[PDB]
């Protein structure tokens, strides 16, 4: 075992996020558990999330973590007998360029759900008295597209109030930008204050890689010998679901090949369809790994 | 639905103040509710507010916001039961060019109105003995002009205090320049210490887009079905107004026109004038939508 | 009215002092009420008022203006119900060089 | 049961003096029963109690509490058996800074009612010759203003006196403050000496949480029907109660919707106007509770 | 809450009424009251998800004093008890500690 071999570097593992949006909703909006949608797995907003809109590349958006500790100490131990941690502060900043409503109501701490444009569309957004505390729901979400085949890096933060405001300066070779710095906060519903999640069809083939559940090493084809009919109706087609043995559904993955097209005509999908009576193999092959299944096609 | 549609980015939101002005008025001043014009929606500035010139370009004008709060504490919860936050003090500093009264009474907290020029026109400012409090009423209003149709965004602060002066430097291949800090503070009348605004035509684009109110759908005429008169007088002309399902007026932005100008002649404003009697279809047209409204015009 | 005539820029306002000088006096001198003669309203300057000379150009000179203050906070009130300020502290320096 | 659940713990109890002030009436005005109006519910301050304007924020008000204490022992125990609290002294005190006539009397033990200014204002307060022992009506009454629900908590002290007065240091920074404190006596006639009490819809909310009568279950309305007039007289209007099955007035919360908007209008405060003959259903409805009537309108 | 405002006040306001719109009014005692409780102070030490409880049981607690008051504009309204045990003949101690 040399070097190399020992540190097992990949670099399919490095994730850059070349797109990136936050999507704020106010705190009576149900949480997002995740953003991938159980049909097909693609990224599923829920309802209620808004997006903030474009925001400064070279800021960016920054991330910051602290913790909190004290080390109780006894006589004659250099190191503490133990460290008690209270919590995990966490903050996101970024400045954000639209001059839109919820962006605005983010950055003067006020709902102006109320504010009714004049008789030409003026708006004057009045700043409330004393500041209000106003918890909102954030989707931190960024797309790598590789090779066609992007992937979902996202958090979810279920409780996120302002916690400070920079400097606004105003030059006449530049757009107004608000840079706020949002605060995560527990939330106890969901019970957990930041949630880092992964997905898409890249992180589907970087899963057994990164060390997440089990390598992939066969294809089965859970509806293993279905039926269909030449005559169209319910069972003219059946639908084929291939899953692998660490849990993960490869239909998107693998291509679907019929050996008789004739009597069952099978789709890229992973669709069968009841062209003529017979009997038809689907060979469904990812890679080096295969699985074939058994089509009967009856009158 | 793809990345770029969750994000939804409108980079017409965008504003950038390619022009600004600073306006200051005594504090016996009516301060100004709104900028737009009752009348037509054009920039109406209300009598009393002075402004204050050039400024510096490099600098520009800063905004800066502040929170102050005290978080209660409860025992074994790591984060606050409750924040209390006090206020948020807004501050706003900038660089001015000219030697005016107002500049001038600004950076000395005195009044000058009482000071007379000389015989030859020397005038002296003396410093008071004590400092004073003297408070303004600000408007810090930015012009971006997009395509012919500009956007005016604007800040009122009714009450605006000398909070700190910068260090003036004199350098013989540069013009003496006034740096203060402006503080803002809360007008019981008014009931509000800033105030954030927008209007002009593009702001009238950018509403429903922006968020405000509701979108756009169908233009409804106001006046109906008018009538004129062939005769010189009162009744010869009629004006039309044409206004959203979100209660914005559009004259400006539709386009009239007239199917039979012999009988009621239209023009770009919306008048429509009694050239002979008979009856003419005013079909006003914005964009895809338009509107209808049949005039009569009677001998 | 426009924003253009809403600003009422001036620039023949802008001024820069492209020459400087600083008169120094004793305690004794009688203080100088104002610059002008009032004979032709030509640059005067009063008698016991000597030029420091030549300063250095890219040092200029600078003036700086500090307020203290006390705020007086009331129960309830997030804003000072009086400010008192006890002064204003004007300095100026400059880099002379002549001896 | 996990910690949690046997904690219990409510935040929304915690209630901040966000804005408190002193009232002070003489000994003659009839005591403050409560500060809660009859009718409405709101804040109500029986004539005869003045204010002593503002008061020094560092110092707040503080409120001190002392017990005078015996311990009851037995020859056959090592402990005290009991304890006897045979006394306690209510005291509270806080900085004034207003020159005003009441605050002045309080200081100085002396009724300044006769003092006539002098032909140019001036006015001389002279010391009694012997301190005078006088007795006044205190209420200490705080707003915690929270989502525009504010919660009033006050003190009532029928009967309270100076006790003692802070010596007060003269500084060209600082105004000056009269720093007394105000012990509290029992009053014969309400029959205590300090009272403290809540009001205001934001504890109309707590109470049930607080533990004071019973938790609302049932939103029972007045009587479910009235007959209202369409032509205008003395029954062309109806009001209409919200109660709790607590006998708390539950109007102001619940909202008051018609579904027949053409037989019976319905206000916001719940008040049904006959507009056209025939029966019409007005609903209040409370989170989950909702109450029903059946309004007949007669032409 | 109720308990902690009898604790406070030495009075027992299960009489107490809200009025029409929810207020209430809390009389001090003509004279305290000596009023006795009992007490459970339980505490809980969270390690790798395997809870120590570790409690004061304290069948008799009186109100032996009453800190001060302060009240100021950034601070919610505190009441700080001291609360005194007694020996409980029924029980025969007056504080024991317990681990769970």
């Amino acid at each position: 075992t040399d070097f190399y071999t020992i540190k097992d570097a990949q670099a399919d593992l490095a994730i850059a996020p070349l797109n990136l949006t936050v999507l704020l909703a106010p705190y009576s909006t149900t949480p997002a558990t995740t953003l991938e949608s159980p049909t097909d797995g693609s990224l599923a907003i829920p309802p209620g999330y808004k997006s903030v809109g474009h925001f400064e590349k070279q800021a960016g958006l920054t991330l910051g973590n602290e913790f909190d500790s004290k080390d109780i100490e006894a006589y004659g131990e250099p190191e503490p007998i133990r460290t008690i941690i209270n919590k995990r502060t966490t903050t996101f900043d970024f400045a954000m360029y639209q001059n839109q409503r919820n962006v605005l109501e983010l950055i003067w701490t006020q709902d102006f759900s109320n504010i009714q444009p004049s008789e030409f569309g003026g708006i004057v957004l009045e700043a409330p008295k004393v500041p209000k505390n106003i918890y909102y729901r954030a989707i931190l979400v960024g797309m790598d597209d590789r090779n066609d085949r992007p992937i979902w890096l996202y958090w979810l933060m279920p409780k996120v109030k302002l916690d400070k405001l920079d400097n606004q300066t105003l030059n006449d070779d530049n757009v107004i930008e608000y840079k706020p710095t949002l605060k995560a906060f527990r939330d106890d519903v969901v019970g957990y204050s930041v949630a880092q999640g992964f997905a898409g069809p890249g992180w589907r083939d970087l899963v057994a890689t990164a060390g997440f559940g089990e390598a992939l090493t066969a294809l089965t084809i859970t509806p293993g010998s279905p039926t269909v009919t030449v005559a169209t109706g319910a069972s003219h087609t059946a639908q084929l679901l291939v899953e692998g043995d660490n849990g993960i559904n490869y239909t998107p993955d693998v291509v679907f090949t019929s050996s008789a097209p004739d009597k069952a005509s099978v789709s890229a999908a992973g669709l069968v369809t009841g062209v003529a009576a017979g009997s038809a193999t689907i060979t469904a092959t990812k890679g080096a790994l295969t699985a074939t299944a058994t089509v009967t096609v009856t009158a």
